[PDB]
C-alpha cells in the first residue's frame, strides 16, 4: 500500500530499499482538485500490484524533494527503477497511470 | 507594480477595482524553479505597462483561491477583464506572457 514520504532522507532510503522493483511516486498537493480525485485509485493500485512500490510526496511538506525532482504540475507521477527515473507524466489520468505501470514493471 | 494577494476577499476586491483594465495573475509557488526564474520579468512588465494590473497569488498561502481558480501547474497566468477570465496558460514563457498581454489589453 502507499508509503507517505516526509523527508528527503526517507525518499532516498525508499528508493534504495526498493531493489529491482518499480517505484511510482505521486507528487500531490492537498488543495489541488485532480490530486484529490485520483488519490483512491492510486491507493487501489497499491493493493493490486504487490510487486510495485507506491510513494506519496505532498509538495508542501517536502518542498526540497519537489524542487529537486523539478515538479511543476500536480499530480505528477515519476517512475524509478534502481534509483533511476524511467518515466514521468502529470495529470490525473487513471488509464495512463496503470498503462505506464504495466509498461515499466 | 505587482500587488501581493493574501486572501480571497482581497482577490475579489482587486478584480472589482480594476474596472476596464486587464488583470494578469501569476499563481506561483516558492519552491518551484520556473516560478523563481520568471518573477523579475513579471515585475518588469508591471513597471512597463502602467495600464495593466499585475497580481501575485502564492498557492500555498491562498489554497482556497488556487482551488477555486483550478490551478494545477506553476506558474499559471490567468487574465481577467471585468471580473471575467479571458485567457490562461502555464509555464515560465516570457515571450508568451507579453504577447498575451498585448493581445488582451
Amino acid at each position: 500500500m502507499v508509503k507517505q514520504i516526509e523527508s528527503k532522507t526517507a525518499f532516498q532510503e525508499a528508493l534504495d530499499a526498493a531493489g529491482d522493483k518499480l517505484v511510482v511516486v505521486d507528487f500531490s498537493a492537498t488543495w489541488c482538485g485532480p490530486c484529490k480525485m485520483i488519490k483512491p485509485f492510486f491507493h487501489s493500485l497499491s493493493e493490486k500490484y504487490s510487486n510495485v512500490i507506491f510513494l506519496e510526496v505532498d509538495v508542501d511538506d517536502c518542498q526540497d524533494v519537489a524542487s529537486e525532482c523539478e515538479v511543476k504540475s500536480m499530480p505528477t507521477f515519476q517512475f524509478f527503477k534502481k534509483g533511476q527515473k524511467v518515466g514521468e507524466f502529470s495529470g490525473a489520468n487513471k488509464e495512463k497511470l496503470e498503462a505506464t505501470i504495466n509498461e515499466l514493471v
